[PDB]
DNA sequence: GTCGG
DNA sequence: CTGATGCGCCT
DNA sequence: CCGACAGGCGCATCAG
């Protein structure tokens, strides 16, 4: 990776405000700067040369010049052997386990796997579930696998009702080659803005995943979000495949284009594009586009039959799912 | 932590 | 019970 | 220099 260092080094500053600091913006603002710096196709020189860069300022800059010159970060380097620092951090990577959680156990001693698993009383459910299928949750998907997951999803959507539609979107509709979990947006025509002429929509496709064993575990079940576990079946004699981690999200099909737009992502193309709309007066969500009155309040939904639609709407380019990546 | 007005 | 708030999750 | 920073689902907790 081209400048690999100074956004490895960003990163790693972004998970300790969040995790330890919880201080969400000065995570959203390190993030915004790994963005634009790994975006940015030369070798960084300095730290002028980055401030330069939009999302870049004072303080990153130097800490730019500070890595340049000597390979490594002093911050970062007291964080890492900041114990109490590593613990938190470390407990946030299971998965329902946030930032406030983490500080919470670790105040009560509980730092490592090993003391999650003696307390496992003291997790809800999805953090238990999480500490089950630690090791597996942080193994990546190759593609391969991506599509056989697909290929079950959609076939098995099918056989609950052919007027289903699921489409397969994050990391997976942007071309990746691996990604880290299966994002699946479902519509059917009983669900619109307007109607819910069929309850349990949602429901079903969930159950008839469970009853194929595709689906092993809930994390969290509504109306319209599904989250969970599942797991492609493997072959005579061989090694299972890893639990994986599977959202299926139940939008109004009339909505569809913005649904699309919002579980395509990435999160910060999202954030980047949510903040572009608002200069233009606009916000989006995964349902809508709407106009900001002088006020700041949203009116009504505007038109939208394409993902380009909104884009046009707040005057820019479309970019492909491919390119709205990293 | 950064930035537009 | 309702309604509010905040966590942790998702892109 | 100082608010604004993206938006919201499901769950857990709390006041009453
Ligand atoms: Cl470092
Ligand atoms: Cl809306
Ligand atoms: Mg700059
Ligand atoms: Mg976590
Ligand atoms: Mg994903
Ligand atoms: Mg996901
Ligand atoms: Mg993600
Ligand atoms: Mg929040």
């Amino acid at each position: 990776t081209l400048n690999g260092g100074i956004t490895d080094m960003l990163t790693e500053l972004a998970n300790f405000e969040k995790n330890v600091s919880q201080a969400i913006h000065k995570y959203n603002a390190y993030r915004k700067a790994a963005s634009v710096i790994a975006k940015y196709p030369h070798k960084i020189k300095s730290g002028a040369e980055a401030k330069k860069l939009p999302g870049v300022g004072t303080k990153i800059a130097e800490k730019i010049d500070e890595f340049l010159a000597t390979g490594k970060l002093r911050k970062l380097e007291k964080i890492r052997q900041d114990d109490t620092s590593s613990s938190i951090n470390f407990l946030t990577r299971v998965s329902g386990i946030g930032p406030s959680a983490a500080r919470k156990f670790v105040d009560e001693g509980i730092k490592t796997l090993e003391d999650l698993r003696k307390n496992e009383d003291k997790l809800n459910h999805h953090q238990r579930i999480g500490l089950k299928y630690f090791g597996d949750f942080e193994k990546r998907i190759p593609r391969e696998e991506m599509l056989q997951m697909q290929d079950i999803v959609l076939n098995e959507v099918k056989k609950v009702d052919s007027e289903y539609i699921a489409t397969v979107c994050g990391s997976f509709r942007r071309g990746a080659e691996s990604s880290g979990d299966m994002d699946v947006l479902l519509t059917h025509p009983s669900f619109t803005s307007e109607s819910t002429k069929q309850p349990k929509l949602l429901h079903q496709v969930v159950e008839q995943l469970q009853k194929v064993h595709f689906i092993t575990d809930t994390l969290s079940k509504g109306e319209t979000k599904f989250m969970g576990v599942c797991q492609l079946p493997s072959k005579n004699d061989e090694k299972e495949y890893p639990h994986r981690r599977i959202d299926i999200r139940l939008i109004p099909k009339d909505q569809y284009y913005c649904g699309v737009l919002y579980f395509t992502g990435s999160d910060i193309f999202n954030k980047n594009m949510r903040a572009h709309a608002l200069e233009k007066g606009f916000t989006i969500n995964e349902y809508t586009i709407r106009p900001l009155g002088v006020t700041g309040v949203a009116g009504e939904p505007l038109p939208v039959d394409s993902e380009k639609d909104i884009f046009d709407y707040i005057q820019w380019k479309y970019r492909e799912p491919k390119d709205r990546s990293e």
